[PDB]
C-alpha cells in the first residue's frame, strides 16, 4: 500500500489484472 | 520508518551508522 494509492474501480481500467496487494499492518495485528 | 525506506543491507553500504528507526506503529498498538 505504501508504493501505491487506491484510485477508481476495477471496470474502468482497460487491461487491469488482478492480484494480491500485502498490507503491512495486517501481521502487526497480532502485537 | 515513514520518512526512510528499507534498501540493500548494512553489509553493503560503506559508513553507514547504527541507530533505531522510530515507528509509529509501535506506541499506536501499546496505546
Amino acid at each position: 500500500t505504501d508504493n501505491t494509492f487506491v484510485s477508481g474501480n476495477c471496470d474502468v481500467v482497460i487491461g487491469i489484472v488482478n492480484n494480491t496487494v500485502y498490507d503491512p499492518l495486517q501481521p502487526e495485528l497480532d502485537s
